[PDB]
């Protein structure tokens, strides 16, 4: 093993860590690939994460810089001043693929911007939230993940990546509550007669599985449409892609089996993954 194995191993530890779903999906991609996508999820998740720290924006502001010393000088040594590991192996892929820095920019400001988080007034901030944070992720993983990127593979990353960001709020409604978070629309919630604090304390009701049912139709038809895309990335990640997009899609599911429970987190069971897997690869 190299220096750069080990740093691109200690990214692998943190996506397994992390991200259940997407680990088992990605772990299948080819070894470049593969190793790409463990960089990039390490840094998102580092930024994701940063604000808990210390308590205020000073290591993401150390992230944010160290990145635009990767982008402005990808060939020079760089002293990083956040996460060492995650930030060499994002340089050596950067050092091979476009990678596009305001996608990452854009998420680190919506970071930023969650430390003053009020509810969203209409459904257009929240699908633009999704944006910042996912559909972001979508944009960085295209290069990655496709041979000859056009508007319509970014495009089609970018709505998976928000579909998959509307799927992770399904799943997450009471937790996020506790959190003092409440990511659906203040329109959808008055339209609908939900009010998340009652539905926390008292059990779901008829209006919180419309209104739940409103959002998770949104993601299925957006999962739908990707899925009709798939062609847009390599031949390789099509089946890869497919696996962690209904994975996740069978989130929805499991909420819907736990009676839309806003007390835990509702998973996939490894041997479902497995299942999902056998399915699509037999497809393929
Ligand atoms: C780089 C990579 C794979 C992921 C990035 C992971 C990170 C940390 C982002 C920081 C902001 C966050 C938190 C976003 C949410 C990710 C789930 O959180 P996580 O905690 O990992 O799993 P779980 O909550 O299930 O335990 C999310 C739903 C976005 C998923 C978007 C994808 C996959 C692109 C789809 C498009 C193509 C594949 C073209
Ligand atoms: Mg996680
Ligand atoms: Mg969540």
């Amino acid at each position: 093993m190299t220096m750069m194995d080990m740093n691109f191993k200690y990214c692998h530890k943190i996506m397994k860590k992390h991200s259940k779903s997407f680990s088992y999906a990605f772990d299948l991609l080819p070894e470049d690939q593969r190793k790409a996508v463990w960089a990039i999820y390490a840094v998102c998740r580092k930024i994701d994460d940063s604000i808990d720290v210390y308590g205020d924006i000073q290591f993401l502001n150390q992230i944010k810089e160290d990145i635009q010393s990767i982008e402005k000088y990808p060939y020079e040594y760089h002293h990083f001043q956040s996460d060492r590991r995650i930030m060499m192996a994002l340089q050596h892929v950067a050092q091979h693929k476009n990678i596009a820095f305001q996608s990452f920019y854009n998420l680190i400001d919506t970071v930023y911007k969650d430390q003053h988080f009020t509810m969203f007034e209409t459904d257009a901030e929240l699908f633009g939230a999704c944006y910042g944070v996912a559909g972001t992720v979508g944009e960085v993983l295209t290069p990655i993940l496709s041979d000859h990127e056009t508007h319509q593979t970014y495009d089609v990353a970018r709505r998976l990546g928000e579909s998959l960001q509307l799927i992770n709020i399904l799943r997450d409604v009471g937790e996020d509550f506790e959190n003092e978070r409440i990511y659906f629309s203040k329109q959808r919630l008055k339209q609908y007669e939900v009010d998340i604090a009652e539905v926390y304390q008292n059990g779901v009701n008829n209006h919180y599985i419309d209104l739940w049912e409103y959002y998770a139709a949104i993601a299925e038809k957006d999962f739908r449409d990707v899925m009709d895309q798939i062609k847009v990335f390599s031949i390789e990640a099509q089946p890869i892609i497919e696996l962690a997009a209904r994975i996740y899609i069978e989130i929805l599911d499991e909420v819907r089996q736990a009676n839309y429970t806003l007390h835990e987190r509702v998973f996939v069971e490894k041997r479902k993954k497995a299942k999902l897997f056998h399915e699509i690869n037999s497809k393929y």
